[PDB]
């Protein structure tokens, strides 16, 4: 069973299993649900941008969600990471849709990962090649020909499908702790679009950080993020 | 049989298949007889520094070897890297030993790779952790208790040992170029350190690029430098 | 430039790269041009069983193939296998179209292999799981529902496409020799259905058998059969 | 969390935490507490002999374990294999030692696997080459020049080493039921060699199945035959 930190874009309000009234930002430790959520106020159709940042010694995983001149949504929580997680882990991006479905395209995500002990693995992506060996597609992601990472389903015509999940690792396992390290900090950035002909978009997008083995749990779709087995 | 485009600090002079009559860097496109080289003044039991740089509008290949405070050695060769590398490939360190032997150590080893069609690929390592999974380590390539990267087999007791081969990928593939992308880029450091108790060091280090599949030749110890088959 | 020994039924004559003037199975001992042929009765909309056989005491690779109560189809080649081979192998299928197409059907496929220095190797499969995780399912080899392994890709309607080209290979790499090695024989069994709307289907599907690491060659379409990057 | 289906020949009694007061083959069924276990009758420095098998439709994993004209041991257990382990695995043989060691040598590993749905996958090795990429060596498993497969440490004297764990997996996923399978069944046979300086051999072998990315689990050192994290 995997162990995952996740900072949720969740589109889709899951009162039933923790979920606030309201699409809203996550961060979530080891479970679906957010140990700290923000009122996200969504904007369906146009490009949003989410900023992570985390070091060691404030020991705050923090992030940040906006749309061009628009009130951003940021959403912090006192966490230290190297608790949590594995001394290695490979970092990534999910998104799933249910019963509700929405695009999750991923124009662009990068990653800067410090550990001083100065180490450092940054890596950028403004285009997603139609064979990223760089990155371990996982379930449904793939990339269109715009140069965009879907990370769930889309038809041909644009449509997002439902009961669809995906996610996109990083290919190379990062660093984020060490017994000896003073301080090991990483910074996430993705722009994303979400568009939906459902007035109810489902179910949302998230970076992730998992065990290096990590791979799409059994019964993760939907609000699940395709994260976890289970709600617990 | 891999694509190879190797900055070798040769150590040891082979003139028998090309080496100059020296001590020498080379740039080596597709042979291990460099396109060209520059007269290296080895100083052996210091920390060398090599930097490498290129980027595609240039097309010049260019490499320096430093120690402190002394008089530096560079070599360019004017290539273009995409008529020559794959499309997508992993950059790594190698180094052998023949019937003469030496320490290659990797004290440090960072690489930059700038796809702007503004894609990046940065990681940089001071210490190299006793398990690196982030590291392909091939043949004889291993890290000692000093956070060093030993490409070449060396004892417990510090002496190398000859007829040893040793190279490091970074995991992640690197994508260094693509029919649209305008210019590509690429930096590599790493710091050295060379020791041997023969008067005759052997063979060299180098850092190459190649096939992302790439793996030992076989047949290419010793003044191949554990890159090439062969010495065409 | 991977190693391969495969048994082709050669679906489509290319003369014009040494293919006789019609439908044949082929031996290829690192070539598209066998190195033996024998005329083959095509029966497209019928089941085909081509059976393999070849053990390094007589080094006499053949092959057999028959439709149920009709003549069969000999084709016979001294070779010691251990010569062109490496120690170490994969053994698979593989299959294409060009612009002529077929269905590349594998309704079955077993293989044995011993090494008496008694090792052994068998697998047989008469379905196909819809995720084989013991077959490397390589370009556009995919499972159907029927549990038939599609080589080549084929419209929902059942209709074949052409430009394909898939291979299947058996997960774990088989030991078909060693030095101290008495004898090593293998056995390699399957039955195939090749349906086509064109009265000159193309290409063909092969059993063939690479260095461990083989991959679909670039521009092995069609009459190459996804085993050869050229036609030498 | 991997699950996990062994046959442990248990060479240490570990009391404290389920082992009978002795010596013993045990049946574990995701714990190292062993749903069954007989009397092991040990005979250190002859070679051991284990004969594995189960089919669903009898629905009994069943073990015996002997010696050249020696008194058997045998031990079973009615066990639904499909209730416990997933739809792919892969089979390996373990063995660890502790504060007490033991030589754990595997002279032979046979193993044969049927689906009839008739999909079978049988391999057999008396000879363990020098670098088997047919087995997924994990630990401290090597395989010396007598074509052996050492699972735990053992100094070139040929002495033990404790606190060692080492596996050996088939590289091949092996696929043990479908829904649709009418019946699997599989048989594992092994020889080993078992020698100790210490009157208190310790700690076994074992034949395990498990998800297919097992790996030796944290902790899982001694008593727990690199199988398990804990001893629940
Ligand atoms: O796409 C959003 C969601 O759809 C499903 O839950 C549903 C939310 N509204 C519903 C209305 C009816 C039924 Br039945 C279901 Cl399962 C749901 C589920 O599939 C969820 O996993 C998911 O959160
Ligand atoms: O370590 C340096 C070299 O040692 C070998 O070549 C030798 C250089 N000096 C020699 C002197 C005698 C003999 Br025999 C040999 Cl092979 C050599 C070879 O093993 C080379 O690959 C290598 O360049
Ligand atoms: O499917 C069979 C074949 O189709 C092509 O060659 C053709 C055989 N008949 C033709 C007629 C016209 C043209 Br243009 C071509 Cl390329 C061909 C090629 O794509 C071949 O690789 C292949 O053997
Ligand atoms: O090799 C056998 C065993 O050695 C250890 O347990 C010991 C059995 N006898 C002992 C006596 C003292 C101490 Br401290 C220990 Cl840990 C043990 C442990 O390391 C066990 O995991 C193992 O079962
Ligand atoms: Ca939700
Ligand atoms: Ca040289
Ligand atoms: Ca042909
Ligand atoms: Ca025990
Ligand atoms: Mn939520
Ligand atoms: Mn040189
Ligand atoms: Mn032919
Ligand atoms: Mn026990």
């Amino acid at each position: 069973a995997d162990t995952i930190v996740a900072v949720e874009l969740d589109s889709y309000p899951n009162t039933d299993i923790g979920d606030p009234n309201y699409p809203h930002i996550g961060i979530d430790i080891k479970s679906i649900r957010s140990k700290s959520t923000a009122r996200w106020n969504m904007q369906t159709g146009k490009v949003g941008t989410v900023h992570i940042s985390y070091n060691s010694v404030a020991k705050r995983l923090s992030a940040v969600v906006s749309y061009s001149g628009s009130s951003s949504t940021t959403v912090s929580y006192d966490v230290d990471l190297n608790n949590v997680l594995p001394e290695w882990v490979r970092v990534g991006l999910s998104a799933t849709t249910g019963l509700y479905k929405e695009t999750n395209t991923i124009l662009s995500w990068s990653f800067t990962s410090k550990l001083k002990t100065e180490n450092s693995l940054h890596f950028s992506f403004h285009k997603f090649s139609q064979n990223p060996k760089d990155l371990i597609l996982q379930g449904d992601a793939f990339t269109d020909s715009d140069g965009n990472l879907e990370l769930t389903k889309v038809s041909s015509s644009g449509d997002p499908q439902g009961n669809s999940v995906g996610r996109a690792l990083f290919y190379a396992p990062v660093h984020i702790w060490e017994k000896s390290a003073v301080v090991a900090s990483f910074d996430a950035t993705f722009t994303f679009l979400i568009k939906s002909p459902d007035r109810e978009p489902a179910d949302g997008i998230t970076f992730f950080i998992a065990n290096t083995d990590t791979s799409i749990p059994s019964g993760s779709g939907g609000r699940l993020l395709g994260l976890f087995p289970d709600a617990n």
